[PDB]
């Protein structure tokens, strides 16, 4: 029986809707749960899903200490992390990621109706505020970047004691819907959001290329097996079916 | 430290013979995306390397008796330390070697001539006048062979009919077939991109029908695999892989 650490994030992992109190794995549904089910069926393991106690994904502080799901793996409090956990340089040095089960890139979430069409449109002005979820991989992309425009955007994002950043995606979404604000957001989440709320749209294409992967502790004997199962699921068209299932939403033009 | 043996294969624009007016020797024989990648990896990780073309000139597939060939076999048998090529990360291969995380993303798509009303794989699957195929024994052909999706099973039935006459031995052959005859080639999207920049009568039809990547191959248990994965992620986040692709495409 593996311990799986995860985090609430639509539509990957959500509280199931019911009139009775829920317990254990039955508390949850979503893309990641469907994934975990397929993975257990292929590999034959049992699993206990547990929300990550500090409710974080995994980032470093000044002193080099980790938190979130990444920390859970490092400390062996979980065997797998199944969540939209972005595969990044800094994380991959401290955990063993499976190969990606989903591809994505950073893009822009914004309200419909405007001439804005790219990141460059934002970086070369100051009237439109823009930011990212604080300490997420998207923020780290801008902070570590040495590319001109992205350097400029980070300067603005982090200025004024980081007032342009948000603590979570929902806050970002509300901020886009209410004020003159664009959120730098992972493309898969933009796709999800813009098919439920027809007032929102993606601006431009992907500014980078990356994946979500299943996290395991360094040296874990499951990583390679999960990689192999993921490849099987992709080649069978199942990853694609799973995403169609959970991204369908309400439908927007 | 021991000079690493790197198996690879000629394929534009990943690995090509360098154009010079005099004979070439060693690594100097070669240029291309994968040579640039290799050189970036060696600088980050600090290894020396000798590039060696795979003797049988194959990527790596199994025969009836389940025996492997090509670069994959080279790695399995420890005749090479690394494989640096457009070697698709697949289920069957990952079971027998270790791949780094992908340095490039791609999917199967369609190479065809411009000006036609064909718009998707479906369009091809439901007809028989337009011939279509893939490189024999490549990961693309294997995808269709193993698919249980209705459209793709129908396509596999077509491709394998008539003793696989719809298949080609290599991408160059496929490309000429598309240019000359009424033929569509199922081809990796990255290669389509390269071809259509250079052949203005050709285009991609429809989107990607799957999603995968090229990765550096190492023998199972190699200590270079994770190191190379981390180096790849670093190159990616610094935008050098993007630069490298633009350079060669
Ligand atoms: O073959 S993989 O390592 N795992 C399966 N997927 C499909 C889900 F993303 C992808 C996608 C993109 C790239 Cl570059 C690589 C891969
Ligand atoms: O983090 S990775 O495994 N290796 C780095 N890259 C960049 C190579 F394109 C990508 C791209 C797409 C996906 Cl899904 C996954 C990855
Ligand atoms: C939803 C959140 C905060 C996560 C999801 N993947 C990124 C990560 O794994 O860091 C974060 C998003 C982002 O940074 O745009
Ligand atoms: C060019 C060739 C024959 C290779 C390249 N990658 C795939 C592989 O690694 O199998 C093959 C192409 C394909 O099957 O469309
Ligand atoms: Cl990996």
């Amino acid at each position: 029986t593996l311990i799986v650490t995860t985090i609430l994030e639509e539509p990957y992992v959500m509280y199931r809707k019911s009139d009775k109190p829920l317990y254990g794995n039955d508390r949850f549904e979503g893309y990641c749960l469907d994934l975990l089910k397929e993975l257990s069926n292929i590999l034959g393991f049992l699993y206990d899903v547990k929300l990550v106690p500090d409710g974080k994904y995994g980032a470093q502080n000044d002193k080099g200490e980790w938190n979130g799901m990444v920390k859970e793996l490092i400390d062996h409090r979980a065997d797998l992390a199944v969540a939209p956990l972005t595969i990044t340089y800094v994380r991959e040095k401290v955990i063993d990621f499976s190969k990606p089960f989903m591809t994505l890139g950073i893009s822009i979430l914004y309200r419909k109706g405007t001439p804005i069409d790219s990141a460059d449109d934002l970086a070369k002005q100051t009237k439109i505020e823009y930011g990212a979820v604080r300490d997420g991989s998207t923020m780290t992309f801008f902070k570590k970047s040495k590319i001109s425009t992205y350097e400029k955007m980070w300067a603005f994002m982090s200025s004024r004691q980081q007032s342009a950043l948000v603590k979570n995606s929902d806050e970002g979404i509300q901020r886009v819907l209410t004020t003159d604000y664009a959120l730098l957001m992972e493309s898969t989440s933009i796709e999800y959001v813009t098919q439920r709320n027809c007032n929102l749209t993606q601006i431009g294409g992907l500014i980078d290329s990356k994946g979500y992967g299943v996290g395991t502790p360094i040296g874990s004997p499951y990583r390679d097996k999960i990689t192999i199962a993921i490849l099987q699921l992709q080649e069978e068209g199942k990853l694609h079916m799973m995403k169609e299932k959970w991204w369908r939403g309400n439908g927007c033009p």
